[PDB]
């Protein structure tokens, strides 16, 4: 039976069949419920819309993300989304196909406990597993060593690995990701006048960000150049033809990745986070982590991010050494690609949590058998 | 049993059977009484006349409209109109038939309350319903989405709808319609000495308005042209042989719809009201309302009005949009046709207010079981 | 030289001198112009009227508000109102006095840019300063640690301030204020038949609101009480001579504050906004923010709103905390009184913006020498 690799990301749900090389389907993880009053008798049915249907019709809906910082907060929505992805997207019976999920490190235990409980008692999947995301990212690159910086929609996390051996005492999780960047872009935009408030309008600010934002290579220089002239301005068209124009916002918003004091946070930037992640590990493996940075996750698709991080980390690490910022072209999907790779292995097929094992031991097994 | 549709307008009662595509009865909504002595013997009885039997004898009658501005102001006579419709036009005792009525939006509660009270207590219909006029207008075109502009005889109101979900904060009503324009035409006809002072002469002026008037496409150019030439003047023959000739009145009277300050009202024209109603809707759907602007009501029957709405909304709205005014050729009965379609839904048979329910809860039930 | 303090309200301009106890002059911020034509020579002159004189004659004027939601939309008329204050109400040439102004938070930048440019180029004030309204609101009360819930005529906003160190990432600004409550009241007064359809009658609805609206401590309970008994029905006398009776509108009108979905808005009520603004702050400072909720703004004078806010917030904050609301009688002028306090301090004299500094650096200096 061909396994399934369901990466229940925090912003987008990626899914597909093991043995493939790209997800069968992608779509946002939003459950929309109508907000106004229905007058047309015999029309306006389907009290709730999920996925792309609620994405397009968002004018009359309220968009709820069930995942808030990588931690599933509302469960009824999550069950809804899993049923949707299994049936109306993949179009297969879950009770015959192994599944492989993904989770962030340092998550509350009840999260994955209930994840497995749902998978086994609602969908009756024959087998399932819960892998960490950076390990799959490091498979997707095809490596055994490296330090993985996977920044999704909810969470940012470093996870140094060396020759297959993870070093949990240096894993660092920094809860600052794409969603916060959009919520700060929305707030800065008012300086020009534009007011984006409703839940739906976050999905227009998100597109503005995805379309126009780029991380600076020298923040001070970019501010100076922007102030000098309008060379950096770019105009965007709302869904009402009205055109908006943003200048230095384009690189002020991503800057928050490196100076979380923009959003008020105390944590340090991602460059210092990765550096301090390297320093905590054993001194004799630092050489192969300094030289094997491997990015992942969507948030790392801003132009100029790689050069900026190269410069910023090299301004920290000892000069004689070499820092190499590997950025796979499809890093937006590395976790799922690695999941497919893992589910392909013959050696791995002895590590499944089978329905008999779950029935014998109970939900708590998923902690023992899973990293 | 078969239901009845009774679109009790302010100018014309349109009553018939659900299923047909036309009203079975169409008579004016007036109730006349004699203002002269009755020296004849055994002749001139029936102190009051109703409908066309009143119109044909308007020589010796005083005409009254039981409905004014869409709020019923004389129930003793609206009862006579209902009695006439049921018993002489459709020729059916209502006690057997479900009855479907209509009321304009923002129209006081104590109006439909007393309408329900009358229908249940006096005629004793098995069940009934009060559907808003814009919504039926929207069914008649079979659409799902658009901004409905009804311009009846006494009220002009908009009701934006997207995918079936109405927006109560964008329902803008403008009580300027056919009777205001009839009175204004009577006012400006005095410039040429034509003095129409009574009610019968108001009916004659209403026929003048229907027969001659048309909406200008550029008011200042039309005024200059008419003032500089006789290309526009037209004639009409009164019911005693005298012949009248009118000029720029023809397009001055309709223009009041786009400039109510012609009659002292401060509100905005119909174009501005439509734009404001759309612009109170969510940004997500304005692209779909711009291209689905419906029309209805008798007063929008002027030749070239659709072109003027096109021009005004095109000038007002953002340049990157497709304005398209939907003007069905049969749009004089659009509300009634929509009602006929609505009453013939199997899903709508659960929406009727049944006699037992009103006996239980009372007139206020209409505020619950009806829009 | 006594430095004025000109609080720029959206609905009421509050002006006076620094050091006083309360404003020397108060007058509404509207600019009116007649719509009809003059017929008698030497009468009905001076096409434009401003403020209270426009209020007095509003029967023949069209009334425009230069400010919308706190953002000066009509500069040509705000200039006239500033001229009016300086040269008729206070009756002092401004170029002899430092002039302290105010501005709401999260307010677009070009707004205060031009607000400074006009002040320095038309009136040529020797100095000036543009404070925030929450900081002044907290000055007036003499505290140092509070979260001001300032509800005005254009903007409702919270601002947590602790020991004088603001938290710029927690400030919230909602575009719901007195004017929307007035508009919703004017709409729901059509449920009874009263039609208020002119810019002149917006002020009659405004006074009906100010004089008969009150907030319910338990919305559903008050609705039941109103339906069951007429004890909540009170009558009012319109200037035209008529009389009106209003039942449950009296509290249905201010309820838009706590369930903004009544006016089609999605955002959360004021109590939820305050709770969120307190939950976005550091952990250890919430204890003192809970205990110093300082109210302000005219919209907050609705009887029963302090109690309502305290009752509602105590259901969100953990039971162990001592939620307090401070509702001084003079909370309407709080911002101006705070400005009067600020201008008199001896430590403030250095942070003025002087004519020479503006000349050397232009309007951009406002973002640098203020908050
Ligand atoms: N081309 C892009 N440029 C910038 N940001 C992007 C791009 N694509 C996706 N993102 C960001 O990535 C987030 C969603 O994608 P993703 O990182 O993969 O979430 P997740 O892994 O949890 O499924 C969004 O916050 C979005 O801002
Ligand atoms: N061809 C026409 N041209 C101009 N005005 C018209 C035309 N037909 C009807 N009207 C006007 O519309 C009014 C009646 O239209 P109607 O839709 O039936 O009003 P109601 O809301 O009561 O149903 C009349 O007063 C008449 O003046
Ligand atoms: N006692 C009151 N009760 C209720 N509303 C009031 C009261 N006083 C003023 N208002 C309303 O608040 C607004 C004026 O108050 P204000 O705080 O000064 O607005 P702004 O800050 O913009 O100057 C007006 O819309 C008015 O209707
Ligand atoms: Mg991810
Ligand atoms: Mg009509
Ligand atoms: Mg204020």
């Amino acid at each position: 039976t061909t396994a399934l690799v369901c990466d229940n990301g925090s912003g987008l749900v990626k899914a597909g069949f093991a043995g493939d090389d790209a997800p069968r389907a992608v779509f946002p993880s939003i459950v929309g419920r109508p907000r106004h009053q229905g007058v047309m008798v015999g029309m306006g049915q389907k009290d709730s819309y999920v996925g792309d249907e609620a994405q397009s019709k968002r004018g009359i809906l309220t968009l709820k993300y069930p995942i808030e910082h990588g931690i599933i907060t509302n469960w009824d929505d999550m069950e809804k989304i899993w049923h949707h992805t299994f049936y109306n997207e993949l179009r297969v019976a879950p009770e015959e196909h192994p599944t492989l999920l993904t989770e962030a490190p340092l998550n509350p235990k009840a999260n994955r406990e209930k994840m497995t409980q749902i998978m086994f008692e609602t969908f009756n999947v024959p087998a399932m597993y819960v892998a960490i995301q950076a390990v799959l990212s490091l498979y997707a690159s095809g490596r055994t060593t490296g330090i993985v910086l996977d920044s999704g929609d909810g969470v940012t996390h470093n996870v140094p690995i060396y020759e297959g051996y993870a070093l949990p005492h240096a894993i660092m999780r920094l809860d600052l990701a794409g969603r916060d960047l959009t919520d700060y872009l929305m707030k800065i935009l008012t300086e020009r006048g534009y007011s984006f408030v409703t839940t739906a309008e976050r999905e227009i600010v998100r597109d503005i960000k995805e379309k126009l934002c780029y991380v600076a290579l020298d923040f001070e220089n970019e501010m100076a150049t922007a102030a000098s002239s309008s060379s950096l301005e770019k105009s965007y068209e709302l869904p009402d033809g009205q055109v908006i124009t943003i200048g230095n916002e384009r690189f002020r918003c991503p800057e928050t990745l490196f100076q979380p004091s923009f959003i008020g946070m105390e944590s340090a930037g991602i460059h210092e986070t990765t550096y301090n992640s390297i320093m905590k590990c054993d001194i004799d493996i630092r050489k192969d982590l300094y030289a094997n940075n491997v990015m992942s996750g969507g948030t790392t698709m801003y132009p100029g991010i790689a050069d900026r991080m190269q410069k910023e980390i090299t301004a920290l690490a000892p000069s004689t050494m070499k820092i190499k910022i590997i950025a796979p072209p499809e890093r937006k999907y590395s976790v799922w690609i690695g999941g497919s790779i893992l589910a392909s292995l013959s050696t791995f097929q002895q590590m499944w949590i089978t329905k008999q094992e779950y029935d014998e031991a109970g939900p708590s097994i998923v902690h023992r058998k899973c990293f």
